[PDB]
């Protein structure tokens, strides 16, 4: 195993030490407007060495933004496909590329035999070949690697059965900005080339004037460099046409076909595109051809791309003829002069890579490594595209919320093989399929139409509903004695309670357990762990009476506590935000322990008076002129009081001091420690009243965020032996920490309401001497260190937060965990902050068309985990990685992978077994098997199971937690006959495995495998 701590990787473009250097000045470079007047040799091009150029048409196809999927599919792409079809076949040179398989396959299901089979003959001979094959082109700043490895596998799995390809280069022109997360995944799905587009100008002028625009991007721990994929970053400001044919989009947008006016378009360089003819192709041949060889410059092969598409172009036959017939001239008078030295033609994307390698192997070229990311991106001046890290943070959570239900899912039901009739793989299908169509870089981005959003999470509800389905049936199943189980497969025999989505406040959507004398004394619920380790973790149910306890399934005692209902409610008479308690349900929270990959089965009794082992909170309402708040049967009266800081410790965790305004002031540790100050803080950023305006997309802040004025605010006290919170009514938030005994937990019940032009950011003030220094996650895969740079603008040193955040110093870390992406810096040493939401009057002129005024409730999530860290191995001051302690890790997966709880829907369960998983291998904290599918329907004779393992790399701080099993998936299911290693999609194998045993994966690596069973 490499070790990914103490070896800083030595690599040509380091992009954290390129940040430091470079001016990022924003001058007017001439016709390329970011660059610089572009010279060549014109001797460098001769008969001996002709510069060969590969046109590559191509069409950006959004499966949802302006319209919805379904829209788009009805008034494009389904006509863009069908004309593909023809037009491909009918002209054998023609060339197209595809990237959106989201698309391919909707429309490849409707089309008849006859068609299918011609356009299988346009794929087998090359004509029209397949970019990355995803599902969609992901967002890379938001989006979680589990989710990005979800929809590439989707995508690639239908074109392995319907298409017999698996495309080898990638294709990412759109999304705002890239991740080292891609290659990372790319690389071990079999890829050798990508492409990438959209980075900050003044990385494209650096990268090209040392022709450094083409490099082995290698992930930054990689020392040795296995993890290294050829990149191609294009170099101008648009994949567009007038910004790929060379550096001058005046000229370029005459060779842009579509352009001339019956189609509705035109240049806004002022000079049209004219048909090519005898009498003007030479002319013509001249200036395009001087616009190719300043391209060529940029780079060090005599291969040059010349994308050539737009979006959702290719529509119109006359579309098609009026860019191959003009294109087909030009070609016809270059190839034919000798004196231009050049030879072009259309081409693939592959066609594309494989000539530039054959040009490097043979010696024309050797090529930089580089290492790093491309955030924040910026296509000109202050412009920063920062804000879509925030926008839409409902459905942001929600992409969150479904990924763990997706694995849950499809773990639960990989166990058995099912009856067609079942409808398992159907309702799986469906979910993999909404999930990975919100990845799409304008769905988790929160940078659709209002309509086109409500399709997104309409998708998603379904999903979701449909991973319940399974889950509940599994369960069922699981945990039934085998000759009892008889299953109705559209029947409800659980329910899932969540307690985190959509939220308290945000939904009243759980159901209670209704217990009673007269209806229903007891009631059994069922937990899950995804996790492959034992895992111990408070859960809470709501319960019709405050006199209820619980056991395990052999009726041992289980300690627990109950809770009043409480909810927040903006009172429009007293003008206050304040709490009301239930007095018909209450919370009933005790500690569920849960085996690896597991199932555990509780009871819940009730009983006339308090049980034994069941305690009751006590409740304390801090404000001036307090009114009555009665329970019900709640055994414990509220308690009132003036506003006043307060301190709380929970068993033998920390404790924490909260402010007359109930936020928090300081933790300390342990009994003997220092109260650190840790404060939070609520802020506002607004919006310019001249110049350009925040929107979706950018991040354009009127100055330094302002404090939010927070009056005096209703403080609520939950004081329990098992769990204890402070909740305060804040204007636009209820803010709430919550303490069971180790790192708090914060939910933040964010409503902007009508606040136009508003960003409500939370942050944390310390007294950390972090400097300038930071670290945000890629993808929930890495952590990569930040710099902030006070030489860029507040909006360039915002980063995306998709799971995590930190700042340290010799002797102290503080890290925020997110249940959800958003946007996050430090603008001051000490300081972590992060978005909540945005609510923006005006568009941010890049075709969206609308600011964000669809604002909703949502419910944020964290873990905040302050540690010691003088004693923890750390990477050196050079190395441009940084790492998670164990706790900080566990209170990630706390928040992304919770136990899921199961109420039982009947009155008796006949037949219930009170464990399964009992026997599985709880594996070593740092791994995870992030997926288990079976990949077989039940009429295979070969069943298999195909797992995906995630080893983390955590910081050695001198804690042992030692002896623990060793994880063999292959074995996981009985009967095995085979163990492949394979490429994360699952689609080729890689290694047949001795003794059919999975081996372990090494830190910061991810690995396939497949199980085989002769049953
Ligand atoms: C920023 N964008 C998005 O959010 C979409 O994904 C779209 O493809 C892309 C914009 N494409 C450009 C054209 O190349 C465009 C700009 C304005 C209006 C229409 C399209
Ligand atoms: C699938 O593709 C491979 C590529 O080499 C080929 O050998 C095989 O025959 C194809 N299967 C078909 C044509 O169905
Ligand atoms: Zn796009």
């Amino acid at each position: 195993c490499q070790d990914v701590v103490q070896d800083v990787p030595n690599v040509d473009v380091q992009m954290l030490e390129l940040y430091d250097r470079m001016s990022f000045k924003d001058i007017d470079g001439g016709v390329w407007k970011q660059g610089w007047n572009i010279k060549y040799d014109p001797l460098k091009y001769n008969a001996h060495h002709k510069l060969k150029v590969f046109v590559v048409p191509h069409s950006h196809n959004d499966p949802g933004w302006i319209q919805t999927f379904e829209e788009y599919y009805q008034h494009d792409t389904k006509h863009i496909l069908s004309n593909a079809l023809r037009h491909l076949h009918d002209n054998p040179e023609m060339k197209f590329i595809w990237a959106e398989i989201s698309y391919f396959a909707r429309f490849y299901h409707d089309l008849g035999e006859n068609k299918k089979l011609q356009m299988k003959s346009i794929v087998k001979n090359g004509q029209l070949e397949f970019v990355t094959g995803g599902w969609v082109m992901p967002d890379e700043a938001n989006s979680h690697w589990r989710n990005v490895l979800l929809q590439l596998t989707e995508g690639q799995t239908w074109l392995k059965q319907f298409m017999n390809v698996t495309p080898t280069a990638s294709w990412a022109i759109d999304p705002f900005g890239h991740s080292p997360t891609m290659p990372y995944i790319l690389q071990k799905s079999g890829f050798k080339n990508m492409l990438i587009q959209r980075t900050h100008y003044s990385v494209k002028k650096e990268l090209a004037q040392q022709r450094q625009l083409e490099f082995l991007w290698r992930q930054i721990w990689d020392n040795k460099g296995d993890t290294a994929l050829f990149t191609h970053m294009m170099p101008f400001y648009s994949y567009d046409i007038p910004h790929t044919c060379g550096p001058d989009p005046k000229v370029c947008c005459q060779f842009d076909f579509k352009r001339m006016g019956s189609f509705g378009l035109s240049c806004p360089w002022k000079v049209p595109p004219r048909t090519i003819s005898d009498q003007n192709v030479a002319a013509r041949s001249d200036l395009l051809v001087d616009q190719w060889k300043k391209k060529a410059e940029l780079y060090r092969t005599n291969v040059l791309l010349i994308p050539l598409g737009d979006d959702f172009r290719f529509k119109q036959n006359t579309e098609w003829d009026v860019q191959r017939v003009n294109y087909e001239r030009l070609f016809e008078h270059i190839n034919s002069q000798a004196h231009f030295n050049v030879q072009a033609q259309f081409g693939t994307l592959q066609e594309y890579f494989d000539a530039v390698h054959q040009a490097e192997r043979a010696g024309q070229a050797e090529f930089p490594t580089l290492s790093g990311d491309f955030f924040t991106y910026a296509d000109r001046s202050d412009n920063y595209w920062s804000g879509y890290y925030t926008s839409r943070p409902y459905h942001k959570r929600m992409d969150r919320v479904l990924m763990h239900y997706v694995r849950a899912a499809e773990m639960l039901s990989a166990w058995h093989s099912w009856d067609g009739m079942a409808r398992i793989e159907e309702r799986l299908e469906q979910a993999r399929r909404e999930l990975s169509l919100f990845q799409h870089h304008d769905g988790i981005t929160g940078t659709a139409k209002t309509h086109v959003v409500v399709d997104y999470e309409q998708r998603m509800q379904e999903a979701l509903k449909a991973c319940q389905m399974v889950m509940q049936q599994s369960v069922y199943r699981l945990l039934t004695k085998p000759s009892i189980y008889s299953p109705d497969f559209s029947f409800s025999y659980f329910t899932l309670d969540d307690s985190r989505w959509p939220g308290s406040g945000v939904e009243d959507s759980r159901t209670t357990i209704i217990l009673g004398e007269d209806i229903l004394p007891s009631k059994h619920v069922v937990m899950h762990n995804t996790l492959p380790h034992w895992r111990e973790q408070l859960v809470d149910f709501y319960v019709s009476s405050p006199f209820v306890s619980v056991t395990d399934l052999a009726n041992n005692p289980v300690e627990a506590q109950v809770s009043p209902v409480w909810s927040w409610h903006h009172d429009t008479l007293t003008k206050t935000i304040h709490p009301q308690g239930s007095t018909t349900k209450y919370r009933i929270i005790f500690k569920a322990r849960v085996p690896p990959m597991g199932l555990a089965t509780y009871v819940l009794t009730i009983s006339d008076s308090k049980p034994e082992h069941t305690s009751y909170a006590s409740n304390l309402l801090l404000r001036k002129n307090p009114t009555s708040l009665p329970l019900g049967q709640y055994p414990e009266d509220v308690k009132f009081g003036d506003p006043r800081e307060i301190s709380l410790r929970v068993g033998n965790g920390p404790t924490l001091a909260f402010s007359e305004q109930g936020l928090l002031k300081s933790i300390q540790l342990t009994q003997d420690s220092p109260h650190v100050p840790v404060h939070f803080k609520f802020l506002k950023y607004g919006v310019r009243s001249h110049g350009d305006r925040s929107g979706a997309y950018l991040f354009l802040p009127n100055g330094p965020a302002s404090p939010v004025e927070l009056g005096q605010p209703v403080v609520l006290v939950t004081k329990g032996k098992l769990e204890s919170s402070v909740s305060v009514g804040l204007p636009s938030v209820v803010h709430q920490t919550i303490m069971r005994g180790g790192a708090p937990e914060i939910r933040n019940l964010v409503d902007i309401g009508s606040l136009d032009n508003t960003e409500i950011v939370m942050r944390l003030e310390t007294h950390i001497d972090s400097g300038d220094i930071f670290y945000t996650d890629l993808n929930g895969l890495q952590f990569i260190k930040r710099r902030r740079l006070d030489k860029l603008p507040l909006q360039a040193n915002y980063y995306p937060i998709p799971s995590g955040m930190f700042i340290e110093d010799a002797n102290t870390r503080l890290t925020l965990l997110t249940g959800q992406p958003l946007g996050g810096s430090s603008l001051a040493s000490g300081e972590l902050e992060i978005m909540q939401d945005r609510r923006l009057a005006s568009d941010d002129e890049r075709g969206l068309g609308q600011g964000v005024l669809d604002n909703k409730p949502v419910l944020h999530i964290y873990r905040l985990v302050l540690e010691k860290v003088n004693n923890c191995v750390r990477p050196s001051k050079l190395h441009p990685a940084g790492y998670l302690t164990s706790a900080a890790h566990k209170a990630s997966q706390s928040l992304l992978d919770p136990l899921d709880k199961f109420i039982f829907a009947e009155n008796e369960w006949i037949g219930a077994q009170g464990q399964f998983g009992g026997d599985h291998p709880s594996a070593r904290e740092d791994l995870d098997v992030s997926v288990m599918r079976r990949l077989t329907k039940s009429s295979a004779k070969t069943q298999r199971v195909g797992y995906v393992l995630h080893r983390t790399n955590l910081m050695q701080c001198g804690t042992p937690e030692e002896h623990t099993q060793k994880l063999d998936v292959c074995h996981l299911l009985p009967n095995v006959a085979r163990c492949e290693r394979t490429t994360l999609t699952f689609l080729q194998n890689l290694e047949h495995l001795d003794g059919m045993v999975a081996p372990e994966v090494c830190p910061m690596e991810t690995a396939a495998y497949v199980s085989s069973h002769s049953s």
